[PDB]
């Protein structure tokens, strides 16, 4: 995968599974134009979202789908979404894994790039 | 203070010294408005950004300016911006004070609210 | 203070109030020695811990009692104290703070190292 | 595999390869006794630490190497080793995963545990 999002729950100490994830990329007018989407799978993995040549040179945003993941805990969180913005390919073929660890109030994201 | 907003900077081990940041909110037509901006002191925080009356319900973002505070590293990092957006609910003003650990291609966020 | 340190609750988004902290110091024979303790305030914060010409030259350990502080919430952490190590004050003075986030099953810790 | 570790450099964004780590599990005289050891692939992950029959519950210590790992970058970090304590299987037996976000004077880790 040229693009892949891995999910953990700092809580739990588990995979986040069947989470929401909806992926953006920058447009000319300023917009955030609808990119790539789905669920999270048994090991907190999404993958297959775009091809080699989808994935242009541009701003892209990642928004993880957080309002109710944690009711069962019966606390609210800080947003509706854990979000993360990146920009990509400025300079050639690159792989991208975006890594979050995610509680109510606090998240630490990475992002990994590979040149293949 | 009703916002206050503090930058580390986690491969030196020091206060992200002089730092621009910018604070917006999400208007009617969805885009996203300015709301309040400032630079960070020598303990690397930020305050006076808003008043208790101004800072209305709503949902916010906090923009620090990253595109060259890593050249000196030789490192160009993930994003021309590190980004954190919070939603200011209920009933019921609060204090929040939004903390920011970076590193070029990381980062971690906490937001403390109270009251 | 040559040394502080702050804690804060990534789950309820709050400073961790009245936690018991331990530090120990290297000794000659490889054993940690008892240096300093006390508990945090209504900030999150433990002021006081030493003196400058206490906080000799070495090797340094931050213990932050965790076992029953999450109780309340069902679940049990990964371990009963969160922990951080540190090597002190090579050349001259300085003064640390080591800040720590918490969560059941993860956290992220900063050493501060300032020149007075 | 009952434990694996993997590492991420947070300063280039990429894996941490071809990295020390050591293993250790709390004693009868509280000492540190050396358990397990191997160094990190090219994917960062260190597989085939321990098997089942060895890994009984009680407290553990993974050791990470960065003394001389940001010296081409020019600095020298918060101390010699990166250092996680856990405590198992408390439980037992569950399958562990530690993973490590590592900058010179920050870091991040996360117990993943499953059954
Ligand atoms: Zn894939
Ligand atoms: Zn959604
Ligand atoms: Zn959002
Ligand atoms: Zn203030
Ligand atoms: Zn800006
Ligand atoms: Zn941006
Ligand atoms: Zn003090
Ligand atoms: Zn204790
Ligand atoms: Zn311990
Ligand atoms: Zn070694
Ligand atoms: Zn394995
Ligand atoms: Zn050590």
């Amino acid at each position: 995968c040229p693009l892949m999002v891995k999910v953990l729950d700092a809580v739990r100490g588990s995979p986040a599974i069947n989470v929401a994830v909806h992926v953006f990329r920058k447009a000319a007018d300023d917009t955030w134009e609808p990119f790539a989407s789905g669920k999270t799978s048994e090991s907190g993995e999404l993958h297959g979202l775009t091809t080699e040549e989808e994935f242009v040179e541009g701003i892209y945003k990642v928004e993880i789908d957080t309002k109710s993941y944690w009711k069962a805990l019966g606390i609210s969180p800080m947003h509706e979404h854990a979000e993360v913005v990146f920009t990509a390919n400025d300079s050639g073929p690159r792989r991208y894994t975006i890594a979050a660890m995610l509680s109510p109030y606090s998240y630490s994201t990475t992002a990994v790039v590979t040149n293949p």
